[PDB]
Formats: C-alpha cells, structure tokens, sequence
C-alpha cells in the first residue's frame, strides 16, 4: 500500500503531521503531494510552517495514473489549503476515481471535506470543521457532529483535534491488527 | 507573552505541530529554535520532513538573553530530537533558569522529559514516553501515566497522541479563561 498526503499552501500543520507520522510508524510508504506552483516544493502552512513537499501534483498526469501509484488519497485541512485542494481538478478527478474502489481509500479532514462536494461525491453521510457545516449542507450531505465518519471508502474528520483519531481510520483499513495495535499503542493514545 | 518551541534533527513532527498550532490559533507569539549543525536552518525532523526553523539557537548568545526574549520553552520528542535537545547545554540552562520562575513556563513531550534529568530539576513527579519511563525514574522522578502532568511550572506529557493536550495545557497557564475556551472550541477536541 502507498499514500499520497495532499498539500497545498495554507494547509494546516496538524493535519498534515498526525497521518505523516501515523503511516511512516506503520512502514507503510507515503509520499507528500504539493499543489501550487513554487518550483521547489516548498509549501507555506496554515500557521506559517515552512516545508518542503516529496512531489509536485503536476509529475501525475492523470487521475488514472495517480491509482497506480497510491492506495490512498488524503486532503488534509487549514481554511487556505483546502479552498485550494478542493478546487483544484485533479484533486477532484483523484477522489472521483478513488469513490467506491474496493482496494482505495479517501480520508478528508477540516475543510477538506469541502472537497466531496466540489467532487460531486453522492455520500450521505459526512463531517468537518463546524465552520463549514453549513457550506456542507447547503450541498445536500447529512453533517454528523462526532470526530470521524465513514462511509463507502470516504473518512471524514472534523479539525485538528481529531487528525490523530482520523490517520488512526485510515491506517486501520489497510494494517494488519498486529501492525494497527503497535503502531496504536506507540502513540500513547489519551 | 512569547513562546520558543525548540526543534532539532530527529524532532517528531505531531509534537511539534500541535503546540506551534494552538499558540498561533491563540496569537500569541512563537518561534521554532533550531539546535543542531545546518547552517541554513533546515531541520530534518523524525518521519523525514524537511522544515525550516526561524531561528538558529546560536543566534541568542546566553541562557540570560533567551530569559529577555521568551518566556516559555518547548522541548518537543522523537528520540533523536530530545537526544540532541536534552544535551545541549544552552536548553538545560534555559530549563533550569526558568523552573519555579514566576511567569515562565516549562513544556516537555515524549522523550522530551529526558531534559529534566539532564538539568537536574528538582521536580518530583514526571510524565514522558512509556519508551523512556525506566530512564525517567532513574533521575528519581515518580512516573505518573497520564496524559499530561504539571508540576510548578513544568508541564510533561507522554507521546504523540498527548500532544494536543500538551499544548492546550500550556496555552491554559497563560490565556484567559476566556481566549483559552475559544481557542479550545475551534479545535474540535474529541
């Protein structure tokens, strides 16, 4: 299994660190994937965070080629990034493709679930971060107020005191028990 | 009030991000201070992201003068990260001048903790990762296994999932009653 974790300029810092620490404790290889232009990968977080990215979204050519690649697309949050993520077509295609695939995985947190709607994705049931419930609604999804929701092959979260429980769900769809239950107990879970 | 988060090669990405995301949610002021030899500031943290720090410690050119500029100190873990930290001596410095000060605050996560025995702080209970208990209680510190531990003004907590809770407990020494809930409220604690 390989990961793909989106990142966009303004994207929230922890967010993006709790399934990045998450799946590199599993082993199980994952890559940055930055979309924007700086021609370095160097991506300016949310909260001023400034990191280099693995990948460029535009060495992919395609939402075909892209589920050659990864097993697993995440949108992580912060307002800035996920406008962005969630307007960007290929991110759109990406999660278009991954829906309902029985060997992929989607996980959206924040506003990342904003995402689902712009993808025009028919799940019924979905959470984020209470400041966009109301965009979510307006689209036509059942907002759940709980820190993580799942349905078909989509896993949504709300902010980022849930990003721990939300890499958790994603990494517990393609780990072994054994694997899930160290990587769990190494985290010292509250 | 002015916050120095510490980060050095091997620091963990989730514990340094969830305090540096809560002090900026909170607009308090906060710098990541680099201990290690890359000239450029560019931190290779412990799951391999590639970060620039703001500062350099080696640009503040006593324990004293750090005293002038923050008044809180963040030792964030991953081990080789709290290795290089916990045995510099300008943070154990730091470390001990700022103990039982009134208006300074001492924060320290996961392998973090291994600073309180390095610059003898005379503490008598003590959290940290599970992974490093035995080495704690050897400083003859209790160990308590919970979440997070304030004693003085010394704030421990244990691993990566703590870390949330971590930040949250320094911001609360130093916001209002009323900008700590808000900021709470945003982050949509499970």
């Amino acid at each position: 299994v390989k990961v793909c974790l989106f990142v966009a300029d303004g994207t929230d810092e922890i967010e993006f660190s709790a399934p990045w620490g998450i799946f590199k404790r599993a082993e199980i290889p994952i890559d940055s994937v930055y979309v924007g232009e700086n021609k370095d990968r160097l991506v300016k977080m949310s909260r001023d965070v400034e990191m280099y990215a693995n990948r460029s979204y535009k060495e992919i050519p395609s939402a075909d080629d892209f589920a050659k690649q990864y097993d697993i697309a995440i949108i992580p949050g912060g307002g800035l990034g996920a406008k962005t993520l969630s307007t960007t077509p290929f991110v759109q295609q990406v999660v278009k493709e991954f829906y309902k695939k029985p060997n992929k995985w989607i996980g959206m947190i924040c506003a990342g679930p904003l995402t689902a709607k712009t993808s025009g994705l028919p799940n019924k049931q979905i959470t984020g971060h209470p400041s966009v419930r109301g965009q979510l609604e307006e689209g036509g999804y059942k907002y759940l107020d709980q820190p993580v929701v799942l349905e078909e092959n989509l896993i949504t979260s709300q902010g980022p005191g849930t990003a721990m429980l939300f890499g958790l769900k994603l990494l517990e769809q393609v780990a072994s028990k054994d694997k899930y239950n160290a990587v769990y107990k190494s985290l010292s879970m509250p």
